[PDB]
Order: structure tokens, then sequence, then C-alpha cells
């Protein structure tokens, strides 16, 4: 695996591109994202400072929503690029204005999954992956710079996290969408992270918040009583991709059972399919097998994958059944990109033209541009041997 040999794989380069246009690629993808034209380019807004410095966030564009995730893939994309003063400003504003402080809200621990630009919460509960990238992105951030105090001491956030992850207890009290309840993010017996902890659905999960590769690190670095159970889930979300993913295709669907079946929520029974949360599944189980080669499964997985794109060329459509039927929309660069980085496990040369059609891409613009754009730039990241685990002490 890569964390073994420190040799991350650069699949722009196997294909054939040059150091210079490769780095040429990441600069330009971040600079629109971050700095772009405000109504048109970027997702990055610099909003003011407090105590702790400057306070920023990633947000929806299209909503005008700032989301848990987004701030997430935003910390562990500027962690990856060195960008500290991005990171921490990302930071500042999550940890301000979305993580729940007080231990008598049903929210305590997490972070908010839909904001407000003025910090007002559509919905206190959180969309665990944010949750899970958040920790990692920390654990990072402490291996890179090293600890800061208070909010910047990244290991002593990641750790009190992440605990309270394990750890929390069942809450009920009032939030901004009524009073809820609400448990742990991880289910103490499966070992699997929630879809959501609102006590109402809590027991199903979502192939995409998967991410051993992540709990490998946690495993490894996380408060002691905990590290076991961290490698349980590593060891538990292999197994969950070999059952969620369809045998033919290697399409999961949005949301699941700890059993790996299909969940229809009640209020998104279309959850069932293959649409915005599956795209992802195949990155997190391709970055566990290059970082970490104990998904003995993955490689076929990811060449099933993208041979089944491979018979949607020119009629790609972004939303599937999981045995392949289209079920709308037109190609979407957040699906591209994540298609391309199932080339981190695929072991036949058709992933070549998946690295390319990423290659030939371009940073979004208009409406959409939050999801395909975070997305994108992790892509790149990836698919640049330059997404990296940074392991701290
Ligand atoms: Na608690």
């Amino acid at each position: 695996g890569a964390v073994a040999t420190g040799e991350y794989r650069n699949l722009f380069a196997e294909i054939g591109k040059s150091e210079i246009d490769i780095q040429r690629k990441i600069d330009e993808a971040f600079q629109h994202l971050f700095y772009g034209d405000a109504k048109d380019a970027a997702v990055y807004y610099q909003a003011g400072g407090n105590e702790n410095g400057p306070l920023a966030y990633v947000y929806d564009v299209n909503s005008n929503d700032v989301r848990s995730e987004g701030m997430s893939y935003g910390m562990m994309i500027t962690v990856q690029m060195d960008k500290k003063a991005e990171f921490d400003a990302i930071w500042n504003w999550a940890k301000t204005y979305m993580y729940q402080d007080s231990p008598t809200h049903p929210a305590f621990g997490y972070f908010a999954w839909s904001m407000r630009r003025d910090g007002v919460a559509n919905d206190d509960m959180p969309a665990p992956d944010g949750e899970e990238y958040f920790v990692t992105a920390l654990y990072f951030a402490a291996a890179r710079w090293g600890n800061g105090e208070g909010i910047f001491n990244y290991q002593q956030e990641a750790d009190t996290i992440l605990s309270r992850m394990r750890h929390r207890q069942v809450i009920t009290g009032p939030t901004n969408r009524g009073v809820m309840t609400a448990t742990n993010l991880f289910h103490p017996e499966e070992a699997q992270v929630r879809f959501t902890p609102d006590i109402n659905n809590a027991d199903h999960t979502d192939a995409s918040y998967h991410l051993p590769s992540f709990y490998e690190i946690w495993a490894r670095v996380a408060p002691q009583e905990d590290r076991a159970f961290w490698a349980k889930a590593a060891d538990v979300s292999r197994d969950y991709f070999a059952k969620a993913a369809h045998p033919v295709t290697a399409l999961t669907p949005d949301y699941g059972n700890f059993d790996g079946t299909p969940w229809a929520a009640s209020w998104r029974p279309e959850s069932v399919d293959f649409r915005y949360d599956a795209w992802r599944s195949v990155m997190n189980w391709s970055m566990d097998y290059a970082w970490w080669g104990k998904d003995s499964g993955a490689p076929a997985r990811s060449d099933k994958l993208l041979a089944f794109f491979e018979t949607q060329e020119g009629k790609m459509n972004h939303l599937y059944s999981l045995d392949g039927k289209p079920l709308g929309g037109g190609p979407t660069l957040g699906l591209i990109s994540m298609n391309a980085t199932a080339a981190m496990a695929a072991t036949d040369p058709r992933w070549h033209n998946f690295v390319e059609k990423l290659w030939q891409q371009q940073p979004p613009t208009g409406q959409y541009r939050y999801y395909d754009g975070v997305l994108y730039l992790m892509a790149l990241l990836h698919c640049a041997g330059e997404y990296k685990a940074w392991i701290p002490d």
C-alpha cells in the first residue's frame, strides 16, 4: 500500500502528463474554486474574522447554504495542498458556527449539515461523512503543521470529536427543526457509521459514508480505548462494500441498511438507486485499496464499475438503478471525477480512459458547481498522487 511505501501513484503521469501540466491543472482548479469569480466560479467565501483569526467557508452556491460536507472537504483539500491559512479559516467557521457544544442539545458534538450564511442552522443534525472528514483532516493538519492551541490544537480537537462520535449518549431537546432525539454516530455493535444519529432513522447507513481508508488512520492515532473499534470499522466497511455494491456493475445505492441491502428513506425512496451520494463509493474503496492494500475485492469492484461506465459512452446519465438502467440526467463533472478515482484500484487498462476523461475537464461554473467542484478537486489530488495519509505522532 502507499502508506507503507510512501509512494503514491501519479495516475496522470502514468497516462503521459507532465508534472508541470499536472501542477497547473490542480492550481487552476484551486484558484477557480477558492478565488474565482464570486458569482460563477468560486465556492469559498472569506467571512471576516474573530478571536481565532480569519473565518471562511465553502458553500453550496445553489441553495446558498453552508454544508458540513463541503467544509470538511475544504479542510481535506487544503491540508493536502499545504494551505494552512485557508484550512484554519474554514475550521474556524465550522467550529464557531456549525459545531454544537451544548451537552444538553441533541446535536451535541456534531456539525450542522445545512447552515445559512448568517450562521442560522437549517438542520442541526449532521451529515456523518462530514464529521469523518473533519476528524481525519484535523489529524492530517496535526501531522503536517504541528499542533497549535485552542481550536488549532488539531490533534486534541480530532481526539475529542472522534471519541464523542463513538460514545455520544442519547439526548433529547429543542432544535431548529423542533424537538429531536439523537444518538451516537456509529452503531456500537455493528461498528458502522450511521446515515443519521436522529433516533427515528438511526439504524441505517450509507455506503458513501464508509471510509475505511480513514478508519485505519484512527485505528493508529485515536484515543487508545477506541482504536480496536476503528480497526473493526475498517474491516466491516470492506465487507460492506462487497455486500452493497451490485455484483455486476459495482453500483451502490445512496442509502443502505447495515446488512448491505438498499434502504428507501420515507422522505426519499429513490435512495435505493445510484445517485449523488453513491458517486463517491468507488473513491472510498479505491482510496482504501491504494493506501492499505487490505480490501482484496476493491480491484475487481473498480474494474466492474469502469466496465459498466464504458457501456454508457455517449449516453452517460448520472442516476442509475443498481443493475445499470439509466434513470436520468447527463454526465456530470462530479461523477466523471469519482469514476476516475476508481483507477486507484482498477487493473484493466480501460482506467486510462477514465483518467484522461478527468484530465479533459475544467473547473465547474454555474449553479451546480459546489458538489461537482469539491469532487473534482479531490479527484485531481488523488489522481495526481497528491492526496496522502499524513499520520500524526
Ligand atoms: Na453524551
